[PDB]
């Protein structure tokens, strides 16, 4: 019923790069997401104590969110764009398994993740 420690968004001996897809993933894909209407439970980690959900954290054991995702590209965490592409699908994926089927957060979620799918198709060659 607790919370965990949120992922790490530092790790100084991590090696680390500035691509011109990590440009997008953060310029376009987060940018994009984190305005929408939809995205404010993604916005932060999941607060199971607040939210009243107790079994959050013993079904879901990769958290991730945006807020996280905005840090990690902001203090530039990756070192390629298929870590940050995996965060945003580990993101929706523990939407999908947390929540019922049908639930309006599992309709957010979908909101978020076709926008996601449309601004990747086009993501720069390096």
């Amino acid at each position: 019923s607790m919370n965990p420690p949120p992922p790490e968004t530092s790790n100084p001996n991590k090696p680390k790069r500035q691509t011109n897809q990590l440009q997008y993933l953060l310029r376009v894909v987060l940018k994009t997401l984190w305005k929408h209407q939809f995205a404010w439970p993604f916005q932060q980690p999941v607060d199971a104590v607040k939210l009243n959900l107790p079994d959050y954290y013993k079904i879901i054991k990769t958290p991730m969110d945006m807020g996280t995702i905005k840090k990690r590209l902001e203090n530039n965490y990756y070192w390629n764009a298929q870590e940050c592409i995996q965060d945003f699908n580990t993101m929706f994926t523990n939407c999908y398994i947390y929540n019922k089927p049908g639930d309006d957060i599992v309709l957010m979620a979908e909101a978020l993740e076709k926008l996601f799918l449309q601004k990747i198709n086009e993501l720069p060659t390096e």
